[PDB]
């Protein structure tokens, strides 16, 4: 439901 | 095979020299993975766990598909002792947590929440992750919060999806909270990153423009991002913390080494809001003595 | 006016100019007590209780039969009209806590951690302490524990029993404890006081000799020891928590007002454990600028 | 009981 990505 | 220059700005050489090279200190490096027989990393790692899908969730398989994990990887704490290449922190120790997925590198915010509460009943002393994720979810803040209370030193990337104007803000998360470390990156003549989030959680900023590091496959590479200026924190944290332990000959808290972090910046005079307390500068409180 | 030498040595006149001189910060001065109708601080302060024995616990009577609470409330936050002479925060507001009580300035920690708790209660933004004692009751780590979780800065002079020798360790609590920024004493040219105590809890130093502030009945006065240099860092904090809200813009939280405590501090080439991480220099990091 | 003077 939440996501993270590297940046 | 020596000291990437964005290592030099830092001063982490001038560290070294009083034998504070990073011994004694865990690292849990929550990024994309890492290849782990990497010779710059392969004594570097100490253990290594999944929490994303790849790989049928074998936990333990923690193969880097993108690159960056072993890139962040390297920054902190690659050995040239096998001919190649220094991270600020060589003589430390990094758990590689793997809470992103897939070659794009993206993971789901439960997994996140998994390496970070792991990372922290491992009793690591820093947890440094590079990643963004644009909602704050009340899970995430706590897991967050558990860490820190328990001494952890909790660094994040800031974010990369800034435009340049001060006056309008963005917000990354984990980074965004006031716990976290939130690191913004810098040009090497240290300007302000174009994509250097500004918002009012900016801690300090580090050298986040093309960035040497090693990628998986003993091979090198150069990166961009607060993913690139975060571990030069991470890094930098282990060999402050020796140099505070020998000064102080003691253990020192999570919010001491804190005020030891900002201590070591220098100020800049661009807007708090994109640069925090300044770049990362290990060496001025000697500067200050003169 | 002609502000004591002290406060003109840590720099605080070079922020006065920036306009942070303590407007909105609260500070519970416990101690012996105040005459709160001398010119230089009868304006300054904004209620009183007393927890000792002295006029029958009459808790309205904070009235000073030793000296140092309005010696120390008027380091703190003296008044530059009435003529006299300015504290460190000549803007900011004080109160009155006794925790101390007679001419010796003896009070039970009882009446210490009553008065902890009741400036906690009513929500202040320091607690300024030049107080001592040999025995380690957790009730009273408890209450500064408790205390700090909310949120306040917790001073407190370090204690008189140095002996000049930093390889032997003098303890006085509630200085002693990690939780409270504990502040030791130097001289004119920042050498460390013989009387500091010496310990791995020493956070920094502050001018403690011969320092001229208010004595009771319009009076002044030169007094020696601890319990002289921690209030140079309580009205420090003042400016400082109104320096770093405006670069900010935002409001600090107790770890990131100690960090920044810690950048204006000064590297010394004396022993942590006697100066901690040394003089409390309000310009340091502009110094950094150059 | 503990007790603490000024310092
Ligand atoms: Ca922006
Ligand atoms: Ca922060
Ligand atoms: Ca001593
Ligand atoms: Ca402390």
């Amino acid at each position: 439901k939440g996501e993270i990505r590297l940046i």
